[PDB]
């Protein structure tokens, strides 16, 4: 029993990570097999950032004006591209620790791991979510542009977010591992605004199924409601829609609780409704939205 | 910017991480140098656990008895002892992943990441806190018994916890890597309660800074209180005790944000008094108190 915010184990993303510096720029990069994967801004000057134009500013570099340090040993650069918004570092070296993996690009709501680096090396590990916005509430500091976001299934690692900017707000946006950014913001140092961060009703009922198997039980209801109903309350609220996938997603915790998902949204709507009236659910003063309904049977199974 | 509950990254610890089996019972054992260490219950059966006398228990037991995996492989255990309530397994082979180590004794308070292992196998990490009763609140199944906590410094890995049982509460107790509980509680299934659950008031304040240097500064207010003042109110409202060592903790976060220790001591008496009404720091909306001193520097500076 209990119930916590739980990222992967790091250790296999670990060994992929290396250091990156170009001419006075310096950040982190994911090397997997024979290439090392980084934020183009890695060829920028601070000046060249206000505007930059990336295929003229690449033009100006060759394979030695990459370094790219693993550990204390530095690999030897023998090809280089960009795709989108990441660089592609071909070095002569495979990564011996390279784990299986894949390339995912993920769906707002869902959740993933970061291990937040500077220089190449780990400095932790936590748990966020792709928000509905294409932000996400991550702790980065200068330094930390090419940590990667991922998930981990038995031995393959799907990596899903490379960590780019930080936007005026203090919201972070990144790329896939094939350099599209999440949502609509560019590499460039303009004002970007993000939309509005709604909250991720399917996580929400995610986290109130992991509550009742926990034994935190007292916001259960005597009501039901239909998912139209539910959603006109979700829209007051700025909760995201709850569709029919959703539902059915959630069937398994429907299942080993026996809280039928209509019954669930009719609670989260009277919480929605009344407040918590100072009380807590899993240690928490507010709706948990980053855990999915996977991270919730994950974790309530042991899956390993 | 950004502040999130990171843990360690676990990399260093996978590598120790091994499924120990002795008759009918599994439990995860850390494998450090030629010793692998698991909770002494490894040894007991179901029915054995109402009333264990582990001397007696081990006289039943030879080195042949302690099944030792690591990743798909069998460690050769050449002799054995009790260590309080852990068992130390020799065994031929050292550890070739054993990194730099140390064992510590942590206070409540202090904060570690546990890696989460379910037969010998990594399910995840998260960060925690020794409760001021010597509990904590994780996440733990059962085959959970054998994961460890610990802290990193640089390169070297001080372990502090390791899990031994879970309370009839859902609280989680263990002991130290020299098998010693922490606070009162023995290693039998047999009720035992955990002490009040109070709120670790240094941490709380360095949450604030944290909130602070982040830019939620909406909390701060205009007062100042003394450590006689604080704590009477600290008392009323089930909060450990403020000291002057706390106050000298703080210190670095009190110089970064020139608030001193004593007015952020009257703004959480305020928060105390008052309530968050419906306001949230940190994107919490209760005070957090997982996080020491320590770590808001460290995720505020960047330390790798
Ligand atoms: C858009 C994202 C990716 O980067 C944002 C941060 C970009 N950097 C850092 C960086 C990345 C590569 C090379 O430098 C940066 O230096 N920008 C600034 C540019 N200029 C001209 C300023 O005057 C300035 C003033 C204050 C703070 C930042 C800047
Ligand atoms: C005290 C901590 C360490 O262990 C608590 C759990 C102890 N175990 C598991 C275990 C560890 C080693 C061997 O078995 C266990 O089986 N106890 C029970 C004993 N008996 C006799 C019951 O009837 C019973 C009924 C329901 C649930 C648990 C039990």
């Amino acid at each position: 029993s209990g119930f916590r915010k739980m990222a992967f184990p790091s250790g296999k993303v670990e060994g992929c990570m290396v250091q990156v510096t170009c001419g006075t720029t310096t950040l982190n990069g994911l090397w997997l097999d024979d290439v090392v994967y980084c934020p183009r801004h890695v060829i920028c000057t601070s000046e060249d950032m206000l505007n930059p134009n990336y295929e003229d500013l690449l033009i100006r570099k060759s394979n030695h004006n990459f370094l790219v340090q693993a550990g204390n040993v530095q690999l030897r650069v023998i090809g280089h591209s960009m795709q989108n918004c990441v660089l592609k570092l071909k070095v002569d070296t495979a990564n011996p620790k390279t784990p299986k993996y894949k390339f995912v690009r993920i769906q707002p709501g869902q959740t993933f791991s970061v291990l937040a680096c500077y220089n190449g090396s780990p400095s932790g590990v936590y748990q966020c979510a792709m928000r509905p916005n294409f932000t996400i509430k991550g702790s980065f500091l200068n330094g930390s542009c090419g940590s990667v976001g991922f998930n981990i299934d038995y031995d393959c690692v799907s990596f899903c977010y490379m960590h780019h900017m930080e936007l005026p707000t203090g919201v972070h946006a990144g790329t896939d591992l094939e350099g599209n950014f999440y949502g609509p913001f560019v590499d460039r140092q303009t004002a970007q605004a993000a939309g509005t961060d709604t909250t991720i009703t399917v996580n929400v009922l995610a986290w109130l199924y992991a509550a009742v198997i926990n034994g935190d039980r007292w916001f259960l209801n005597r009501f039901t409601t239909t998912l139209n109903d539910f959603n006109l309350v979700a829209m007051k609220y700025n909760y995201e829609p709850l569709t029919q996938d959703h539902v059915d997603i959630l069937g398994p915790l429907s299942a080993q609780t026996g809280i039928a998902v209509l019954d669930m949204c009719a609670s989260l709507k009277e919480l929605l409704q009344n407040g918590m009236n100072g009380r807590t659910i899993l240690g928490s003063a507010l709706l948990e939205d980053e855990f999915t309904p996977f991270d919730v049977v994950r974790q309530c199974s042991g899956v390993t």
